[PDB]
């Protein structure tokens, strides 16, 4: 059956749709904003606008990447937040009892898990720091509960990535923007003092992974964490890339944001029993293609 | 400190407004129906357009009880439940940590556990089965990630009801419905076979859980079931009205509903260790309280 990708003009989506492309799959893109074998359909709206069962005629899978993603924002943002996070998401999994849709792969995030040190894991209580986590994780709750409807022939796999970057990065990102700094000089400000840490996850792996949850169909719902396992500091980060360069990040140190998360490590495990899934590029390669990407973009 | 309560029109709310003023301390109501030793300022309004600093001048401790509460007709009015049980306690929190409120007390539910054969335990993953208890859980995961703020002396307790009952309750609710039912002869639908059980927790009882949960106030925050950890089913209550009252209960059995949990009984060890609370009044005892209470009050 044909898949239909929700935010499919954004970050990870438009990653996901060329995979899902290449792959010999008809894919159906839903965005508000202009996208960047397989056939293509764009469809252009919001979600909490556009007839979302008309959307899913033939649709056997759906991949729901559309959100607003960044953390910060949500503690002044939150009706918005509300809005495109919590109440298109029920709209949609509505949608898709009402289409027969088989399998929702929800992006979820790490975000669910709030503060905690060392491995995050999926049998962890969810205590996000920020709304944006909260949502997220109304989400993901919201998706599993329309699973478990005796009416609905439906399963869910809910991903909880973390930290997606690579060519393509949103540029609200640190890497991105941190690699702006360094290429074209415009200042980055670090959030605190830069020890924080981030498991940071290549956006090439996370696709890989939203595939092969799409393929899981006769094993009911799944919540895998999407992550490498290995954190790394902001600092870090922004020694690598000077090195890699041979020009000094324009860097400026100021306060720590409430809601940010002091670090992030996900438990891997489930992923590689469930999917097969084990992420294959280490940060200091990744942060490499990135930063090629983004030579040639600016060019 | 003077202390605010948030749905004080409604069943609980009107129950805690009254002991607090019997036990000295001078309340402020906010509700956006009419009410029905300390003293009582009523402010009636929407949380969402109030001034909530304004409504919180000289509060020391709020008690969220406002919603929509009901489970069923979450899946078909999600935005108003999006609106009234996450926008409004994130209007709240924000209000609460700009006003210096020391402590919030929130009205969560035990719909968090959704669906689950024996005790739930505050440490089992939240799993809700209906849009209800999603939006329960994400308004008390938000009023945990402002107390975790660091720029906020706030704790907050929150309270996982588990169906409450007794004089007032809700019309919507299963034994007021019975009541009437058998005193009145207006036809009650059972949704089901009646078979399906609950922890039914007399009103009287979480009162004293609310008030004891205020005067923590050097332990941080705290996730705490409010339950008597015995369930009986919906037949046997239909068996103990009728035992009651010598009037057969006019009811006609139809389906089930879905988003409706098969049982609930809640662990209740961490909130007898935590506040010395443990339920003192069983079914047999309450329902009498709540049948004699709708007699008077039919009179
Ligand atoms: N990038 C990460 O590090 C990361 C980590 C964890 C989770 N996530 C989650 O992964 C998903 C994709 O993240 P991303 O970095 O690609 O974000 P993105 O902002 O690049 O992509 C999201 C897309 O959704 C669209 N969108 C938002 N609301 C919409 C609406 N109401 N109707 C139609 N389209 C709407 C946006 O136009 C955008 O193109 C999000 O759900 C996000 O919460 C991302
Ligand atoms: N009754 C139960 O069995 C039970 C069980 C678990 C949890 N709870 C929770 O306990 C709390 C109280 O439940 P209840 O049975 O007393 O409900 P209720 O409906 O009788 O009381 C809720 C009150 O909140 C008011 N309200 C709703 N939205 C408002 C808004 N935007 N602004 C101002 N006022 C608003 C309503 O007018 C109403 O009086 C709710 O948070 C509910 O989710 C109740
Ligand atoms: O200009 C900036 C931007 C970020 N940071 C810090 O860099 C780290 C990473 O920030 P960013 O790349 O913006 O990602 P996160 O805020 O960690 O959030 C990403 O990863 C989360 C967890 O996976 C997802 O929930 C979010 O949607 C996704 O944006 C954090 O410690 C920030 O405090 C700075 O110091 N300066
Ligand atoms: O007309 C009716 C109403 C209810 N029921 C059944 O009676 C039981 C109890 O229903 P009700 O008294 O409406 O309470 P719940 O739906 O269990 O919800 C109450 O208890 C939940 C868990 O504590 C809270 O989350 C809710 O806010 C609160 O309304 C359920 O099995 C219903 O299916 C019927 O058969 N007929």
């Amino acid at each position: 059956g044909d898949v239909l990708v929700t935010g499919a003009a954004g970050f990870i989506g438009s990653h996901l749709v060329t995979e899902l492309r290449n792959s010999g799959r008809n894919v159906v893109a839903v965005d508000r904003r202009p996208l960047p074998t397989g056939s293509l359909r764009e469809i252009r709206g919001d979600l909490n606008s556009l007839n979302l069962v008309d959307c899913l005629k033939n649709i056997s899978t759906v991949f729901h990447l559309a959100a607003l993603p960044g953390v910060r924002p949500s503690w002044t943002q939150f009706p918005e937040y509300l809005r495109c996070n919590v109440l298109a998401t029920q709209r949609l999994m509505e949608a898709c009892v009402q289409a027969g849709v088989e399998r929702v792969v929800v992006a979820s995030s790490s975000s669910v898990y709030g503060g905690a040190d060392g491995v995050m894991s999926e049998d962890d209580l969810p205590r996000p720091l920020s709304p944006y986590g909260v949502t997220k994780l109304a989400a993901e709750r919201l998706a599993l509960a329309f699973a478990a409807r005796g009416d609905a022939e439906l399963s869910v796999g809910a991903l909880r990535f973390f930290t997606v970057y690579g060519p393509g990065q949103r540029p609200d990102m640190f890497i991105s923007r941190l690699i702006r700094a360094t290429l074209r000089g415009e200042p980055v400000e670090i959030y605190g003092d830069g020890t924080q840490l981030r498991d940071f996850t290549h956006v090439s792996d996370v696709v890989r992974a939203l595939m092969l949850t799409a393929s899981v169909r006769d094993r009911g719902s799944a919540v895998l964490n999407i992550g490498t396992g290995s954190a790394v500091s902001v600092n870090e980060v922004v020694s690598m890339t000077a090195e890699l360069t041979g020009l000094r990040p324009c860097t400026a140190y100021g306060s720590a944001r409430i809601g940010d998360v002091r670090s992030t490590t996900a438990d891997v495990r489930q992923a590689q029993s469930v999917l097969g899934f084990t992420a294959r590029t280490g940060l200091r390669e990744g942060l490499a293609t990135q930063i090629e990407w983004t030579r040639r973009s600016l060019s």
